[PDB]
């Protein structure tokens, strides 16, 4: 039985801009970095970024919708976001669903998401409008 | 700051095949669906299928490195894998590089991961086997 997420990879084309990214920038916690890869944390989440040459600086327009949210408070928010954007950090869509979010893109352009709000809250906002052929279980 | 990972959202091409790989096989628990998603949850993580037009079925040799992995207990790890193999489901890695997992891929090729241990586990292991050139803080 799968008990949850161990650890999200993300293959990055440069180590150095990478670990900036997640450590500096993002606020994540090194834990190890070797010639090819860093551990960090965020919370929970393990995260290990692993240098590829096969990873190609992939423009929003390119890659489909898969991406990874983090959580964040409602207080925290605003400045988070305001943070990245004086960073120049270039955001791929603009929020239309319940709760805050802030859709931003890293150096390699994976697709990232800053959440304000669990699946519980997401579940009982659509069963007060649900969306089209929305059936719960 | 940021506090883990509020969800994992993957883009699929085909809704139900996906939500019954995630569902009936690999056994994780789903909470809706609607015309273009679904909801479920594994352990705490969110997972969100996103049905996307511009998701293409993607060979292990044509993506990079990028991958989730998914905790299970050592007790479950190895019959769990062979129930996969057994299945037909596609793989993408054999070599153990970061300790006790298996490597499989979805539906649409997003690759996957079972792994035994967490991050403090294999920092512990890395002590002594580490990768090349690795450093802990
Ligand atoms: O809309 S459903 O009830 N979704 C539930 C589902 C899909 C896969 C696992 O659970 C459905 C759609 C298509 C075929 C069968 C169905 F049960
Ligand atoms: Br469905
Ligand atoms: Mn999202
Ligand atoms: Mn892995």
């Amino acid at each position: 039985m799968l008990s949850g997420l161990n650890h999200l990879t993300l293959a990055v084309s440069q180590l150095a801009p990478s670990v900036a990214f997640y450590q500096q920038l993002l606020g994540m916690t090194l834990h190890a970095r070797w010639d090819s890869g860093a551990y960090l944390s965020c919370g929970d989440l393990w995260l290990c970024l692993s240098l590829d040459p096969q990873r190609r600086v992939t423009p929003p327009e390119e890659s489909d919708y898969t991406h990874y949210a983090f959580s964040i408070s409602e207080a925290d928010f605003a400045s988070f976001a305001a943070r990245l954007e004086a960073a120049g950090v270039a955001v791929w869509k603009l929020n239309r669903s319940e709760g805050a979010s802030h859709y931003f893109l890293d150096p390699d352009g994976h697709k990232l998401e800053l959440h304000v709000g669990s699946l519980a809250q997401r579940l009982a906002a659509c069963r007060e409008q649900p969306y089209k052929g929305m059936v719960f279980f």
